[PDB]
């Protein structure tokens, strides 16, 4: 009984540290002047060496050793105390040493990547892969539960989920996208000139302030900020910030980064709080996560109710700008397609044709089929099969995405392609509970959309697996199912076809 | 050598921890939400007390002890090391039970400061203020080398500096500024409503950060952000961050603000590489360091040669504002002067009774002389006796200033008089060195100003103490004359007096 209340406390410092560390990174990429990025990195250290020292304390290993043998427990706190054990057995397997190894070589990789990228030389990056590879490996084999050494980067991602089950995933995508896309690709595309036409950065931001504060993201436990490359992230119980980036050149990229990322922050938000400042205070699994995001940005962001209900405000801000736009043509323009290169620009039919193509490269490279020094050529060969274009030079090639160069090489991926899944999944089990969504949406009332996932989601924080969390939800294990019916049917009815 | 190197990896620990305690409070009063001030107050004390575990570790006290033996260290190695020691020593001469108790008082005060001044309910702060009193005599209590314990007090603040010293340079100050403030209250005002025309608040940000740009203030070590209160404050050995205010109906207000704080921000950020992340690399004291804000603020940022540089680009930022107004307005329009209540916006010739007015205060209650149920009538009191008028209730009396509602009572102000006093002297020096400076002005170059204070006063840190910093880079030890002499001069022939 003491002993709960000094793993309670325990549990909090825990999660202060990881607020604490947050607050680091959060500043690091806002508001860090360029001078400084040698100490930052050294003081983000100095506190991940601290929180792994209390996340693997001894004595913090007694005290779950004492609550996991009790039988007095709810079944809430029992599995505070299990998933406390399974952080705790994760921290321990790998020796600090070795942690301390691999995050100075990734950090020292990211270096060499923020140089070579821009200088189109992926010969220099080489040396830098084959070590995160090797290394990569030597961190899975101390999880020989996973024969498959993949399987432990997909299973950190996503519990509970395999290669196998993400290979099957994938090729129904693959099956069902190709042909619908280039079907879209084939018929041809909305108007699109007018987003062009110069939209003020100030107005674009206090529009999309406006739309999220609808969506129900709680300026009272969080905030907005400026950034290159837009993340969401959680400072404390009460303070989950999100950032955006804005083009004047093309408004729909700030909106929907926003809309996005506020996706991210509302799942944190909804949270119990009386899990707040224990294990079970959190998103559950990458999938589960980027299925808030895309949620709120797709389903949601790009439907037609949405433009019903949003474009009186946004002609209002624009007026100059949606002179001779109806309110379809804005709803049709946020729903392009096209054959590109860039992942995090990409359409929502060929967006999964660029994890596939990094997933099945990280396979090829971990089970030894494609050294990294070929990795270049065989991203661009991926690249014209999957998406019939190729780059230009490396830059937009295997060059483009910073994950291999500031993590692990394997599973990095695929909780994107998982979280659109999801979000289709997630979505229509809402609007199986509350079929009068749509016209609520037209009407800026998210309340019912929001408080279906707050009530089957957000609140369980990590109480749930996340395959627990899915078929109590949506009554059935992760299917492609509902996302493919939604994309046929939405641009199937876009493009005639 | 070995011994060495873990002692600068020791002080560079310190340092971090330092620069983190920094970033969490930084934020704090930046951008932090408003429902997670709870969270964050946890993550502070989170932070302190390992920090101050580590200032007080055992093992890190013999490492020093052993290195003070050695006689094969450099003079800078040896003074690091008595500095160490001496911060040493004091962190550990209070025990921790009491660092915490008091930490916890001035928290609880100060929150219930920030309603009760607003309400005049000073009544509500009476209890709090007499436990801060007591807790104030009990922690100079553990220094007993100091008989009287506002020298504990007064020496925290300026290492050397006495309560007979003060009192000398408060009576001169007295003596002298009294009649010349008077005279010049009688002589009459410039004209100042041009000042009250309206300057958007995003101009004047940019005009200030333009000027102390050209003072030689490296945005790639710092930056400037809004907040209720502008401060100073180090998150890194490359990350010296100010804050500002910005009044669009006076625009004095940010711009003097500003180059107050970039003042205290060029100290930090002068001093020598080889001392950052060691117990020699931040300012010597308070009023050396205030001796920089206010040699940017008031000697260079009021003079004339200043606005002769910067009018064209005043004028040209505003210029229905400056219609119809010189720039020799422009100048006398910054150095007006009036018996006024609020101790931060005081003027060159008044600006010393407010602070003079706080320390006789603290004698008194120091002493046991004065109640502090009485303190809001003897302020009211020393207010119509000093300054020659008297609030019309506490908000702008004894509940003005935070320093005794979030910190000890005693010393908390005379730094800033000792500022005043230190700036003519260090800039007199600086002119004695580099005839001329005025004209460089005009010019937008303060590179010899810069150059000589980052020579004589900033490189150094913590390597001299406060008299020998004083007396190597001027010539003598503490004096007003510099001081009497350059307000005489400036005000005798502003207002012909
Ligand atoms: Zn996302
Ligand atoms: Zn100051």
């Amino acid at each position: 009984d003491t002993q709960w209340q000094q793993l309670t406390e325990h549990w909090q410092e825990l999660a202060d540290f990881g607020g604490i560390e947050a607050l680091l990174g959060w500043d690091q990429s806002t508001f860090l002047p360029a001078g400084a990025a040698e100490d930052r990195a050294r003081q983000q250290s100095l506190l991940a060496g601290l929180r792994h020292a209390r996340a693997t304390d001894a004595g913090y290993g007694k005290l779950l050793d004492a609550a996991s043998s009790r039988s007095d427990l709810s079944p809430e706190q029992a599995r505070m105390v299990q998933v406390a054990r399974q952080d705790f057995e994760k921290a321990t397997r790998i020796p600090a040493e070795f942690v301390r190894e691999f995050s100075g070589h990734v950090g020292q990789s990211y270096s060499a990547w923020t140089e070579a990228r821009p200088a189109n030389d992926f010969g220099r990056m080489v040396p830098y892969l084959e070590k995160t590879l090797d290394l990569s490996l030597q961190a899975a084999s101390y999880f020989p539960e996973f024969g498959d050494p993949l399987d432990y980067y997909i299973n950190e991602s996503d519990e509970g989920m395999t290669a196998e089950q993400v290979g099957q995933v994938f090729a129904e995508l693959r099956a069902a996208l190709v042909p619908l896309a280039d079907a879209v690709i084939a018929a041809g595309a909305p108007r699109t000139d007018f987003l062009g036409r110069g939209f003020a950065q100030e107005r674009q931001l206090a529009f999309g302030e406006r739309v999220i504060r609808d969506y129900g993201y709680d300026f009272r436990r969080g905030r907005q900020d400026l950034t290159h490359h837009p993340f969401m992230t959680r400072l404390g119980g009460h303070d989950v910030r999100i950032t955006t980036r804005v083009k004047e050149q093309d408004p729909t990229d700030a909106l929907y980064s926003t809309l996005h990322e506020a996706g991210h922050a509302l799942y944190e938000q909804g949270v119990d709080a009386a899990f707040l400042g224990t294990p079970l205070g959190g998103g559950v699994s990458a999938g589960v996560h980027e299925s808030q995001s895309r949620l709120w940005e797709n389903l949601v962001g790009r439907s037609r109710a949405f433009w019903a209900a949003y474009f009186g405000d946004w002609r209002d801000t624009f007026p100059e700008q949606l002179a001779g736009v109806t309110e379809e043509e804005m709803y049709r323009a946020v729903n392009t397609v096209s054959r590109s290169l860039i992942r995090t620009d990409a359409d929502e039919l060929t967006y999964n044709l660029h994890v596939i193509t990094r997933f099945e490269l990280e396979r090829e490279m971990l089970a030894g089929k494609l050294a990294v020094r070929d990795l270049a050529d065989a991203w661009h060969a991926a690249y014209e099969q999957n998406l019939g274009l190729r780059a230009p030079s490396d830059v937009d090639g295997a060059l483009q995405d910073v994950h291999w160069y500031f993590g692990p090489i394997g599973g990095s991926f695929q909780g994107y392609t998982i979280g659109n899944v999801l979000s289709a999944q997630f979505y229509a089990a809402a609007e199986a509970a509350n079929p009068g969504l749509e016209a609520d949406f037209a009407r800026k009332d998210f309340s019912r959309l929001h408080g279906w996932l707050r009530e089957n989601v957000y609140r369980h924080g990590r109480r749930w697996t996340p395959g627990e969390l899915i078929e109590r939800a949506t009554g059935q294990a992760l299917t492609a199912g509902p996302y493919l019916k939604y994309l046929r049917g939405k641009y199937g009815e876009l493009y005639g076809v």
